[PDB]
């Protein structure tokens, strides 16, 4: 499993998709993931949440017409999700957050 900021960042720029250990929230939900119980590791062992569209509502990430932002969890192993996320755009800009989307800094 590739779940580090560098690991995932390098993977995305080359293969243009997340590593296989990622599943979207709806996917996770379909497998019986219950957010309030922090049971992801139980229902989807070795998987992390990733690949969902990130709105960029507050315009904190560089916008563009036709640019889509997606996110993925970083450093997750089990229990409740953390506040680590990687943010990647359709034109492969990569940003990070370690505070639940409060602040972003470029990594690629």
């Amino acid at each position: 499993v590739i779940n580090t900021f560098d690991g995932v960042a390098d993977y995305l720029q080359t293969y243009h998709k997340l590593p296989d250990n990622y599943i979207t929230k709806s996917e996770a939900q379909a497998l019986g993931w219950v957010a309030s119980k922090g049971n992801l590791a139980d229902v989807a062992p070795g998987k992390s949440i990733g690949g969902d569209i990130f709105s960029n509502r507050e315009g904190k990430l560089p916008g563009k017409s036709g640019r889509t932002w997606r996110e993925a969890d970083i450093n997750y192993t089990s229990g409740f999700r953390n506040c680590d996320r990687i943010l990647y755009s359709s034109d492969w800009l990569i940003y990070k957050t370690t505070d639940c989307y409060q602040t972003f800094t470029k990594i690629r």
